[PDB]
């Protein structure tokens, strides 16, 4: 509360140690599906359905120009990648096998990064 905080955490890392992350992402060979943005006037249903659109290379944008506030805000649109893989395809095809596989992957090097 006012004048009363929790000792200072230090965040200064966490700008290049999410940028690491991500970079392990991109590099997966899992990552195809999530590379670029869904191409929403080549893919019927996609822009309708999928309120909130991520990718890859648009949370590397927004990373590399500051528009994540804290990392909380940057595990939100990893994860709502994959949500919205989930939303999409089928569990047994092989874009829905791989965001399982990558929020996997994800949720490891988050937890070992930073928990």
């Amino acid at each position: 509360s006012m004048s009363v905080k929790k000792p200072k955490r230090d965040d200064s890392k966490d700008l290049a140690l999410c940028s690491m992350i991500l970079t392990e992402m991109e590099t997966h060979e899992d990552a195809w599906p999530f590379l670029l943005p869904v191409n929403l006037k080549l893919v019927p249903g996609y822009k309708k359905v999928i309120k909130k659109p991520m990718d890859f290379s648009t949370i590397r944008e927004k990373l590399s120009s500051g528009q994540y506030p804290n990392l909380e805000t940057f595990a939100l649109d990893v994860r709502l990648v994959f949500d919205n893989c989930e939303t999409f395809n089928e569990d047994d095809s092989d874009i829905g096998r791989a965001g399982h596989n990558m929020r996997k992957y994800f949720e490891k090097k988050w937890t070992d990064t930073f928990k």
